[PDB]
């Protein structure tokens, strides 16, 4: 299933190749302008815009990515290549929403293509200096959906279904929700990064154990945080928010009474 | 998670640390001041105060700890010394600021904490002799106060409870950003607080006590009676567990074969 | 430029003279106070009373002085005996009062000042052996309450900040006649008040010690950014010194090459 992190903002993967590659800051200051800007805006119960959705996805897809890379290292050529192409990816995600926040998103739409052609023209023919855009931190991932990490974890761990089946009901019902250029909601906004973090995370996974059991370890600890990051956004976006929050509540409660004196048939979600 | 017992009431446990640890009276002398003062208002069927909601589980949870204390201290002098070190002086802590704030007011206890907080600060060459002091001005049911009697609730079974990890982590997932924010919001939430911290008490102890686990046969029931049924009163409402305890009451006296096999399901 | 710092709050130094030295707690018992009082509050982005801005500052000027201590202790137990003779007691008067005026209200504190007074100043023949004690009504971000983080100023590089006696003499040229008098006018004055203060602290400590060079790459250049970043927003105002940090973070993170060589300079 083909997705793009950018097309619902109006810029495309394209766009953000247009300027080179050692232009982004290295990724220790963008998560430090982001802790030093709105880190009390992203820690808030509000999801105020859908930059701030996107941007609680990949502060923590960077950490989810990081924690693999050092396990590895434990057991180097493992992170030496998470920033040749693995974190270049987080590098130009976190550039364009932390500039998206300070000056606006029609403004660094507008960057985007005026820098392009600054630095493909020729130097004597071209404006002496480039068009510089000024004008002049723990992160619950569905805190602002309501529910909190703590909540997800009152379920049992070996309850929600696998990644390759979560993503099989994304592909057979919201395809054409996920690959529009709209939101329509902030659980599609956050559902869109939560399979390219699965999906980076995976193209590390099988690159580990190609070059040099690391499925055993991903699928323990990280695949367990995928799969109900998944299952949160998919039955919130089925059966409604308002409805699975009360789900875990119930089935939270049903599993810790005794067999005896609880109804015999699980409160399964259903419309 | 980790509760505050004085949170709600407007002072943190580390500001009665202001207080000396031998500030405090002896245990008795703070049991036979509720008993002169306040009997009749912590025997009579009405929360009239958060203050007495408190009082009494600070009241029965020592009831429990000094029945731990006497049966360790023949089923092996050693346990009493470490009781009241620190197992009996947080209760002590508990019962003097209950008391003073049923007496004096609230308000009055809050700067009477500051005022001491200037006199054991400052060097004795400047300090008044006269410390500062307040003069400005049994048996209790659990939870009658609420509606049910502890023999109304004795007819459920062993087994009915879930067990005590269970319950601790139903409450802490459900609701703790209420259980640990500073005001009250409902008089089960401020009688679950201390049900939580009557419970580490009795765990620090036999921890304590292992360096033989009955307390789960006996004293874990009596938690595990108060931690179901604050969360059933919040998770579904007064009255809809105090109807089905009733109806809970007419299908465990029916003998076998006169009974539906299933027991009644609390929900809605 | 003789600067005061109760001046500005009522009293003087020399009012405050008519306690003795050894009146005041430790300070280890005052900020103990503060944290458990005033934590909630002195932690908070806002501006909430001006002995909070110079409360602000007074922990974090000892936080910073301590760290010198430390820091000659190594490369050379005679310190630590100045450190709390000339240094310390001059820091647990700023700490004393505000604390005390925050609690206490600020104008019982000036006719506690003067009733502590005519019980010193009384032959001891007559005096009342009791003092006339008042009873009745961590870490710190310095910039927070004024829109910045400590954070945000670390963009701007250490070759950016002019030197302290360049910095000093901008401030005693451009606002001593605000800065000396009794009025607040600003939470910047308030703050730029106690930044100037702990820098005549720090070059005394310093003195002495050499009785070290490093003080102005550990030290001064945390005094730079505080006295650089308000005395820019008296200048300048508020929102344009913020709104020009987030355009300095934009260019100094930028590579070579892809940025331009100028500066974006402060205007307006």
């Amino acid at each position: 299933m083909d997705i793009d992190p950018y097309k619902e903002f109006g810029a495309t993967v394209e766009l953000l190749s247009f300027l080179p590659s050692d232009f982004f800051p290295s990724v220790r200051d963008l998560l430090d302008t982001a802790s030093a800007l709105y880190r009390e805006a992203l820690e808030s119960p509000e999801h105020c815009s859908p930059h701030h959705t996107a941007l609680r996805q990949a502060i923590l897809c960077w950490g989810e990515l990081m924690t693999l890379a050092t396990w590895v290292g434990n057991n180097d050529l493992v992170v030496n290549y998470v920033n040749t192409n693995m974190g270049l990816k987080i590098r130009q995600l976190l550039w364009f929403h932390i500039s998206c926040l300070t000056f606006g998103r029609e403004t660094v739409l507008e960057y985007l293509v005026s820098f392009g052609v600054w630095i493909r023209t020729p130097p004597a023919y071209r404006p002496p200096n480039a068009p510089i855009l000024s004008t002049l931190m723990d992160i619950d991932p569905y805190k602002e959906f309501g529910a909190t990490v703590e909540l997800l974890s009152f379920l049992p761990s070996d309850f929600f279904p696998s990644v390759r089946d979560l993503l099989d009901t994304a592909s057979a019902l919201y395809r054409e929700a996920l690959e529009s250029p709209e939101h329509c909601s902030p659980h599609h906004t956050a559902l869109r990064q939560a399979i390219l973090c699965w999906g980076e995370l995976m193209t590390l996974a099988t690159w580990v154990g190609n070059n040099l059991l690391v499925v055993n370890y991903v699928n323990t600890n990280m695949g367990l945080k995928i799969r109900q990051l998944l299952w949160f956004h998919i039955s919130c976006l089925t059966f409604g928010r308002e409805t699975v929050l009360e789900y875990l509540v119930s089935f939270g409660v049903w599993i810790r009474t005794p067999p005896a004196y609880r109804p015999p048939n699980a409160p399964i979600l259903s419309t």
